[PDB]
């Protein structure tokens, strides 16, 4: 099964700003722009993003290169993949991590399908009981 589309506030752009130091722990700043000029900022963990991708692979199997279209319709079966977890992320690695996040999230909004406004991805650009 896949996520249900929300007929409310859909996003048009998704990109990650940067990361900061929080009580020793590492946090990331996720930003996004709407068609109405709306913007939200929420902090999360690296695991949150990983869990989102795992659900996307199953949610949209076609985009992950699993099934073949009917024949007449032609769409690129592209899906966001994780560069793999790291035991001891270095300074250089930390920089690339924050950058990849901006590309991974931005890719969702730049999808040829309705995945951009997907409920799974949209849940990332929102304040959870904050």
């Amino acid at each position: 099964k896949s996520a249900k589309l929300v007929d409310g506030e859909l996003l048009v752009k998704a990109s990650v700003e940067s990361f900061g130091l929080e009580d020793e722990k590492y946090w990331f700043l996720v930003c996004c722009e709407l068609s109405n000029g709306k913007t939200r900022q929420l902090k999360r963990y690296y695991q949150d993003f990983y869990d989102l991708q795992v659900q996307l692979l199953d949610a949209f199997p076609a985009e992950a290169g699993k099934l073949r279209d009917a024949g007449g319709q032609w769409s690129k079966r592209i899906m966001p993949y994780i560069p793999g977890p790291v035991p001891y992320v270095t300074n250089s690695i930390t920089k690339k991590r924050k950058e990849d996040l901006n590309i991974y999230v931005a890719d969702l909004v730049n999808l040829p399908d309705y995945i951009s406004r997907s409920e799974m991805v949209h849940s990332l650009f929102v304040v959870l009981n904050n």
